[PDB]
């Protein structure tokens, strides 16, 4: 920081008390005590540079090493070849620009220490500046390491030889199949939808006890269309810049794209809307219509879990190993990726009600459904605890476990709301009030918490954007406005939902509430996602990282 | 060879650029004709050195001198199209202070421009090396010096290699177009200096699903009103159009991969042409109204429009789309396709390139459009059998127009082989069509002199099919060849990787030119009026797989032996330089 250092310098300068007012003793110790604090600055700059250019040499000696790797691979395929080549002839040449511009920036920060040391000398008329540079600057490891000269030398060497035949002069002068299968699923999901609409509008009438069917189906619908949005999430997170490969702890190469996932959520569409389809028509009746919903959840646990080598294979095992790491949560210390993912299933808590739904209905108000429900707000409140145990802040994390505890005291108040409804018991005034009165908390500090702490809005250092933060990274303001407008709805929304699905209180209307709002939920997630990772790449409010 | 070479290397060596192999060839030739000391006087010996030395570098001079002719040349139009894209980009800053096309466009030129300045320091590179790398290899094999020497008076002097000129107009493109037209983002002006593969497969899910869904729906929904083959005749002739572009889409990009030059042989732009992906586009497209309009058709919509009006509806939609003077969609690739057909109509008037006579060859090939468009006007008319003359003509149209053509390139070349042996072949067909509707007419009247107009349509029908047969195998192709060392009934050099590829398309053929010659016998005659409509319906999509393989190896031999006498003496013009031209002579540099 040259133009900081030479501010401070000259304020100093400024504020020297002169002899002739006070003491010589009072100005020897200004003078001595801004002499220790802009060595401890300089050092404080110091260190930064020399570990920035140790990474920086680290990395490019492991880059070197992999290239001089791949040139011997390149050697022995001699022994498209010539397109491989002169690939690695640009990848050499980006690389000796990455040394050159290492060279230029330790050049630079000697010059600049050396300069702003002699610019302290001549201030304050003291040579200690000279000693300070002698003793730490000009033996840095920064400054004195010829590691990244004699690297340049065998770079210039290995691309005379080895890519140039000898010819030094051009060393120095040189240095869609996936997306065809997206559209492809996407057509047949189109057309497959359009066409289970048309058969609902007639083949059904108004006829049979559909509704169970409803309950069977809506899981596979808001898991599809979870993915899709994923698969968009994916996509703005790339085009934006936040590093979301480096937040979930992935490998930089070899991950999946906005492709990958928008290809998946296509093909498993296709298998609902045949499965659908089938039920609905009604085929061979050597299998009974019990099978297709149960052949379309087996695939689908079947694809997630095979240990063939096929699909995916790296993303199903990493997956995999997270939901295993997540579910059970106490024992495993919290990454970003395992509350997020919990984050997730929070957001899908109406899947593993159907799968209950499902198997009660398949078997044959209760503690059990309870239970249920509020599973995910379980599995965030004990990882909240967890980390909690291992920081030993109370804050934030006391604080999140109380926001996923509102939700047990609401559900837990509903449902014996319910109980004491269906009963006929005179306590059912006091179940309802109290479930008001933490339907109300919950909704307003799940509120609170998304925007205030999730997305870091609403700060106070907000120049211009009103009610945003200082640093915005998607390009249009109306954006925020609409994600919190909402977010605001959709609380309140998701908090009803989670009344009405777990508790007796809607026995009418109330089932279709669930299937109507449920992908407005997992709507609201998917808008939360965007938020929550700009704010974990530019304020790292998880304080997972250092 | 001589002419895949030519092919190969003619407007590269031959226009702009420096000769590599000829000098190698030189050299090569120079080192193996040296005479002996052992034999000979060292005086001779040193006097034959010192006249191939003088030889070479009189060579070498006249290489440099065009060198610096074509880069003054160049860099004299670069920087006129500088100046002249500078004040245009100053008049459009004016008027804003209609605008923003303005800029968009000027963008667009600008990006041009910046290619071709990448393009030309990219030639300047690649005749420098070439000279440094011809001098260094003649001083290792003569063991002389000079010339190295010769590359400091010259090559490393060369004005060629000095002008700053050329990187100074690029620095001040990059700089002007940030300051002015990227506001400042100088990443994106450099990345501006997916979608339809998404939309082919969206269209081929599409198409695929409403396939099952008329499969299904002609199976179980039948309906008998109004009997179902007018309703074939009508729709045959666009699912044959559709199936021509998918698997014309297939050949081009067979022609890319395999490396045959299908750009230049057309005469296309070099730049800014169609691949695969859009002819995969547009025939998906195109499916998907014609399912669409056959489910309508079957499922019978709303009683207001009568069911006569979705096949009218489809095939003037695909004509007004052909035809639509907005610059909207392929514009450009459509006003070709429309002065080609232009041409082609009107054959006797216009000079034959190559686009035309294959256009005219596909046209023989979907002549069965024309006979539905005939069936379609009659049944319209007289509806709400018959051997009268029209039907005949309208089969024999597009052999008429190869006829007429090759007789215009007869009278253009004044050379009897090939062009008067094309049209005896083109009108073997006229013969075969005549004598087939004159043994229809006097059977159905009942005259005992069918039995001869029978005769002569059997040994017609077999002369023709011979004729087309041979010419296919040995001309059009060019296999069986005496010069094939190894593969065996093919020819010397093939392109495409397996053998057995040839083995296939000639057993094809075979097969195939009798069903193609029985289909139009049938069709246009009345000789099975019982089972002959089903047998049009069955051949017409074999007879177009045949065209399509016939393609691939057409084009081929155009490539390799020139089998058409087409490809010119071009015109001196201008050189725009392409990336095509400066990768040959850096794949050259390597040996």
């Amino acid at each position: 920081q040259y133009e900081a250092f030479k501010d401070m310098l000259y304020s100093a300068q400024d504020q020297a008390p002169s002899v002739e007012v006070t003491d010589e003793d009072t100005v020897k110790r200004y003078f001595a005590k801004f002499e220790e604090k802009f060595f401890q600055t300089c050092e404080k700059e110091l260190a930064k540079i020399n570990t920035f250019y140790s990474e920086k040499l680290a990395e490019a000696q492991r880059r070197f090493a992999t290239l001089q790797n791949e040139l011997q691979s390149s050697l022995d395929a001699q022994k498209v070849q010539h397109r491989n080549i002169k690939d690695l002839k640009l990848a050499f040449s980006e690389f000796y620009l990455s040394l050159i511009l290492l060279q230029n920036y330790q050049n630079l920060n000697f010059t600049g220490f050396r300069k702003i040391l002699k610019k302290h000398d001549k201030i304050l008329e003291t040579s200690r500046g000279a000693d300070w540079r002698v003793a730490h600057v000009e033996v840095a490891p920064f400054y004195t390491c010829k590691k990244i000269n004699q690297l340049i030398s065998e770079t210039e060497a290995v691309v005379t030889n080895e890519l140039e035949d000898g010819d030094r002069q051009k060393a120095m002068k040189r240095l869609a199949w996936t997306t065809f299968r997206v559209g492809l699923f996407c057509g047949i999901f189109i057309v497959l939808n359009i066409t289970l609409v048309l058969a609902a509008v007639f083949k059904l009438e108004t006829d049979r006890s559909i509704w169970p069917l409803i309950r069977i189906y809506r899981g596979g619908f808001l898991l599809i269309e979870f993915l899709f949005l994923l698969g968009i999430n994916t996509y703005g997170w790339r085009q934006a810049g936040v590093n979301h490969v480096l937040i979930f702890e992935l490998n930089p190469r070899s991950n999946l794209s906005h492709q990958h996932l928008f290809e998946i959520a296509g093909f498993l569409g296709i298998l609902w809307c045949l499965s659908l389809l089938a039920c609905f028509f009604a085929p061979i009746s050597v299998i009974p219509t019990y099978v297709y919903p149960l052949a379309l959840y087996g695939f689908m646990v079947f694809f997630l879990i095979n240990p063939t080598k096929t699909f995916y294979y790296k993303s199903r095992f990493w997956l995999l190993k997270l939901l295993f790491r997540v579910f059970t949560a106490p024992f495993h210390k919290v990454g970003f990726a395992d509350f997020w993912l919990a984050d997730q299933l929070n957001s899908l808590s109406v899947i593993l009600m159907d799968l209950e739904y499902m198997i009660c209905f398949y078997s044959l108000t209760y503690g059990v459904r309870a239970i249920v429900q509020c599973i995910p707000a379980w599995l965030r409140f004990i990882q909240c605890l967890r980390r909690y145990r291992d920081t030993k802040r109370a804050f934030p994390h006391l604080v999140n476990a109380g926001k996923y505890s509102t939700t047990f005291f609401m559900v837990t108040f509903a449902a014996l709301y319910s109980t004491h409804k269906e009963r006929g018991h005179s306590d059912t005034m006091v179940f309802f009030y109290l479930w008001i009165v933490f339907y109300i908390i919950s909704s307003c500090y799940t509120l609170i918490w998304d925007l205030k702490m999730d997305w870091g809005l609403f700060d106070k250092n907000a120049g211009e954007n009103t009610f945003l933060r200082e640093e915005i990274v998607y390009p249009q303001k109306a954006y925020y406005y609409c994600a919190i407008i909402e977010d605001v709805i959709l609380r309140f929304a998701w908090t009803i939902q989670i009344s009405i699905t777990s508790t007796t209180l809607l026995p009418h209307s109330g089932d279709i509430i669930a299937t109507v709002f449920a992908p407005l939920e997992v709507f609201r997630r998917f808008v939360w996602n965007f938020f929550r990772l700009e704010n974990e790449h530019l304020n790292n409010c998880g304080e997972f990282r250092a």
